[PDB]
């Protein structure tokens, strides 16, 4: 599924992300936009053989199991395919664990390079 901007904001708010560990809703929508273009089915392969999955592009090297990344951890305790669902619950719950591990949202390269230090509130402007 490809979410709308305001549609995704409302979904993320319901799931407890607004100000989670100090990050306003605008940060999370901005990261989804540049990581996946709001598409739950997005995948991308990395140099080291790991793969990124879904709306927030979560990495098989540490967070989920996809059966083809030798020596990797499964810290969110899920198959990577569950992260591509039209229901964003599994992605949200896994992301909550990632942003809590000490490095905040710096774990998402596109947030660091394209959202951080910008007017992120603009990403939720106009939404009910």
């Amino acid at each position: 599924k490809v979410f709308g901007r305001c549609e995704l904001a409302a979904a993320m708010k319901r799931h407890g992300l607004d100000n989670y560990r100090g990050y306003s809703l605008g940060n999370w929508v901005c990261a989804a936009k540049f990581e996946s273009n709001f598409n739950t089915q997005a995948t991308n392969r990395n140099t080291d053989g790991s793969t990124d999955y879904g709306i927030l592009q979560i990495n098989s090297r540490w967070w989920c199991n996809d059966g083809r990344t030798p020596g990797s951890r499964n810290l969110c305790n899920i198959p990577c395919s569950a992260l591509l669902s039209s229901d964003i619950t599994a992605s949200v719950n896994c992301a909550k664990k990632i942003v809590s591990d000490g490095n905040g949202m710096n774990a998402w390269v596109a947030w660091r390079n394209r959202c951080k230090g910008t007017d992120v509130q603009a990403w939720i402007r106009g939404c009910r």
